């Protein structure tokens, strides 16, 4: 301990069944499988939300989406002025709805505990010049995509940086000086040579290189893989899967979505996950090389369930999977995610953990690990009517030990599919357009058999949770069930 280092590798749109160690049959994930072998594989860990921005917001704020300022994907670039990068028209302001500036986020707690903070990849927590950019919210070294929409292109016009070390005064843009010579869409797009996932990992690894045993570090590696578009370097990883998958399918492109057309989509998606796995192997190798392995907790997870964008084929990859649904659904497949922890000599090796937990638990979990006691009394905003903190530390079960507290419920709400999810032990409610559906995850893991009619008292108990946990948010609307 003595303030352990923490790396949180949070990937983008990877399903529960997309890793080898969670049963994926078609994709090699040797480094994450070995991480699991040496660590703890969580079987009932959940995203903050079935989509990116609120799931990441839940992790950052320690709040469920009945309370969180961010409960959906909200764009601030739609009406932004245009800037030219070569012949390419680009938005002059990018990004999503900002985190509440009056509610603490995890990096700020780590800064108050004497940590240095890094974040490499997707921010998705406020647009350029907003009150919630990484510079303003406790990140010392940031490199990647401020904007989730920008992140659709793996060969973008620019990336974003805030580097204390370089004396940046705020977030800046780093132009991809080779990429902007070519179009953003069509036959010449793949002439772009500056691949963001490699560049962002290289910046993360340069940052990890600078760390030593002295000052504790907190790194958030929000790598965009395997989020669409399904375009990557045409290298030995991709070619392995072009050889393996036969026949394969293709994707015609969506210029409006910034998803380029591509061929061999099974090979592209498998390649993206094996590429990400190789990045994780490089992180773990670096910690060992620097003598930091025994004092660093590494967690790998995904922000939400599997996707069907840019040529992704979750039906194909889901052949052996147990959970129903995709990204944007409050069915188990939208919200239950891979979650692997490794901390040699602290987290018991080769374990499975069934503890029911969600991303809003990470804030109290980390606070417990770093010895930050009574974090709510310390960080709660006294100027608010009420400052919500929804998490329960799972530091005890992570460290194999006693006094592990249990949630009465987990809670999700999501505007685009108009859904509310509640999990109370074996019981799972999905509200769809205000109508409750009820499933037993012990007898019906795939949520095939709506049994609301057989359990009216359970339906009322779980609706009571919704009525108690949902507070109004003027930006993100869901239909509550009838009272
Ligand atoms: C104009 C518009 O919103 N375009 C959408 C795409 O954004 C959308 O993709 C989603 O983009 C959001 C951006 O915050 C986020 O990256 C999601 O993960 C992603 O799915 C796409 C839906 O497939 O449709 C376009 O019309
Ligand atoms: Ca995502």
């Amino acid at each position: 301990n003595t303030k352990p280092n923490i790396l949180f590798i949070l990937c983008d749109d990877m399903g529960y069944g997309d890793l080898g160690c969670y049963g994926q049959p078609f994709i090699r994930t040797p480094h994450l499988d070995a991480m699991a072998s040496e660590g703890m594989r969580f079987t009932q860990a959940y995203a903050g939300s079935p989509v990116s921005a609120p799931s990441r917001a839940s992790f950052m704020t320690g709040q469920h989406t009945g309370h969180c300022e961010v409960r959906g994907n909200k764009e601030y670039w739609t009406n932004a002025p245009t800037v030219m990068y070569g012949n390419n028209k680009e938005y002059a302001v990018v990004g999503q709805h900002p985190y509440d500036p009056d509610h603490v986020i995890l990096p700020e707690i780590m800064k108050e505990n004497g940590y240095t903070t890094g974040m490499f990849g997707k921010w998705a927590g406020g647009y350029e010049g907003s009150c919630s950019t990484p510079d303003k919210r406790g990140i010392d070294e940031y490199f990647g995509y401020i904007c989730q929409f920008q992140a659709h292109l793996y060969y973008p016009n620019f990336l974003n940086r805030y580097s204390k070390a370089l004396g940046d005064t705020g977030v800046v843009r780093v132009i991809m000086d080779e990429n902007i010579k070519y179009p953003m869409y069509g036959a010449d797009y793949q002439k772009r040579p500056q691949y963001s996932a490699d560049m962002i990992h290289q910046k993360a690894m340069e940052w990890l290189d600078e760390q030593d045993g002295k000052q504790p570090f907190f790194g958030v590696l929000t790598y965009t893989l395997p989020h669409a578009e399904l375009v990557q370097p045409e290298d030995s990883i991709l070619n392995e899967y072009k050889e393996k998958f036969n026949p394969d399918k293709s994707y015609k492109g969506s210029e409006g979505s910034r998803y380029n057309a591509i061929t061999h989509v099974h090979a592209q998606f498998a390649g993206m996950i094996t590429r990400l796995d190789y990045y994780v192997g490089e992180v773990l190798k670096k910690l060992k090389e620097k003598g930091l392995d025994e004092n660093t907790l590494v967690i790998f997870s995904s922000d939400n369930g599997p996707h069907e964008e840019g040529g992704a084929d979750p039906t194909f990859f889901g052949r052996d999977g147990k959970l129903r649904g995709l990204k944007r659904q409050c069915y188990e497949g939208g919200i239950r995610i891979p979650f692997i922890a490794r901390w040699p000599g602290r987290v018991p090796a080769g374990t499975v953990n069934d503890h029911i937990c969600a991303f809003y638990d990470l804030m109290p979990t980390f606070c417990e690990i770093i010895g930050e006691k009574n974090y709510v009394k310390k960080y709660a905003n006294k100027d608010k009517e009420v400052d919500y903190f929804d998490g329960i530390s799972f530091a005890p079960t992570l460290l194999g030990k006693k006094k592990q507290k249990e949630h009465d419920f987990l809670y999700w709400e999501f505007n685009e599919t108009n859904q509310i999810g509640v999990r109370m032990g074996d019981w799972k409610m999905v509200v769809k357009k205000g109508i409750p559906f009820l499933y037993n995850l012990a007898t019906d893991i795939h949520e095939d058999n709506n049994v609301a009619d057989q359990h009216p008292e359970i339906v009322e108990k779980m609706k009571a949770v919704i009525f108690a946990q949902h507070t109004p948010n003027p930006h993100f609307s869901v239909t509550l069930p009838e009272k």
